[PDB]
C-alpha cells in the first residue's frame, strides 16, 4: 500500500498509531490509514453532542433559547466558560457552542444530563446510521484512554461519516445543520491541528480532543477548499505507554498528507 507508507513512516516516528480517514464529498475519493481501528474520542465526542442536542431541540420548542441555572457542584476542571457566566446561567446554545469551541467541560456534562448521559448520546449517533461511537462515562473520567479498552471510543472513519451526515448531510433539519456548522467553525482550540494543514483562505470546522496520556488526541474537520466540495476528515492518535506525549504536529503531518493523497 503506497499511500500508506508516509503514514506508517509518521507513527513510526511518533511512537505509536495514527488513525486517517478523509472523504472528498465531491468525487467520493478516499484516503485511509488504520481508518476502522479505535481511538479514544477524549473530547471530541463534544462536537456529536452539540449535534445530539440541536436535534432535541427540533422537537422541544424552545430548547435551545433555555436558560440553565447551574450551581457550582456542576464545575469540573477546565470549564472556562462555564465558571465566567457561574453567577449567570447560560442557554442550552451557549452551553453547546462551549462544549465545542472551549472544549468546556462542565457545559459537556450539563448536554449529556439533558439527553440522557453518555448512553443518550450513544443512541443518537446509532440512529444517524453509527454502528462504532460509543460514550461510556462523563468528565472526565472517559479520557483515561487505556490500551484495549473499547470505552469511550470511536474510529476515525465512522467520525468522518457521521460528521457528513451532521454538517452537509440531512441527519439534521437545515437550520441545525448550520448551526453545527457555525459552532465547529468558531473552534478555538484547533490552531495548530487539522486547520494548520489547511491553506488559510479555506473554511474549517473542527473539534480536538485530547486524553494527553497515551499519546492520545485527535481532531475533526469539514473543510471547505476554494472552488471544490467540501472535505471531510478525522485524525486521531495513541501510543502504547502511559508517559507517551501527543503531538499537534504529527496531527497537522498526518491532514496534510490526506489533503495530498485526495
Ligand atoms: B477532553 O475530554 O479532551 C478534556 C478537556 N480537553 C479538551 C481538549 C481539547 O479539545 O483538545 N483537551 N482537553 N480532557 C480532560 O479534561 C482531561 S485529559 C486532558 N485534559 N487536557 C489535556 N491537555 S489532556
Amino acid at each position: 500500500n503506497l499511500v500508506a507508507e508516509p503514514f506508517a513512516k509518521l507513527e513510526q516516528d511518533f511512537g505509536g498509531s495514527i488513525g486517517v480517514y478523509a472523504m472528498d464529498t465531491g468525487s467520493g475519493a478516499t484516503v485511509s490509514y488504520r481508518a476502522e481501528e479505535r481511538f479514544p474520542l477524549c473530547s471530541s465526542f463534544k462536537g456529536f453532542l452539540a449535534a445530539a442536542v440541536l436535534a432535541r431541540s427540533q422537537q422541544q420548542a424552545g430548547l435551545l433559547d433555555t436558560p440553565i441555572r447551574y450551581g457550582k457542584n456542576a464545575l469540573v476542571p477546565w470549564s472556562p466558560i462555564s465558571e465566567k457566566y457561574l453567577t449567570t446561567g447560560m442557554t442550552v446554545a451557549e452551553l453547546s457552542a462551549a462544549a465545542v469551541q472551549y472544549s468546556d467541560n462542565a457545559a459537556a456534562n450539563l448536554l449529556l444530563k439533558e439527553l440522557g448521559g453518555p448512553a443518550g448520546l450513544t443512541a443518537f449517533m446509532r440512529s444517524i446510521g453509527d454502528t462504532t461511537f460509543r460514550l461510556d462515562r462523563w468528565e472526565l473520567e472517559l479520557n483515561s484512554a487505556i490500551p484495549g479498552d473499547a470505552r469511550d471510543t470511536s474510529s476515525p472513519r465512522a467520525v468522518t461519516e457521521s460528521l457528513q451526515k451532521l454538517t452537509l448531510g440531512s441527519a439534521l433539519a437545515a437550520p441545525q445543520r448550520q448551526q453545527f456548522v457555525d459552532w465547529l467553525k468558531g473552534n478555538t482550540t484547533g490552531n495548530h491541528r487539522i486547520r494548520a494543514a489547511v491553506p488559510a483562505d479555506w473554511a474549517v470546522g473542527d473539534k480536538t480532543g485530547t486524553c494527553g496520556v497515551y499519546g492520545t488526541a485527535n481532531d475533526y474537520a469539514v473543510v471547505w477548499p476554494t472552488g471544490r466540495a467540501p472535505i471531510v476528515l478525522a485524525v486521531y492518535t495513541r501510543a502504547p505507554n502511559k508517559d507517551d506525549k501527543h503531538s499537534e504536529a504529527v496531527i497537522a503531518a498526518a491532514a496534510r498528507l490526506a489533503l495530498e493523497g485526495l
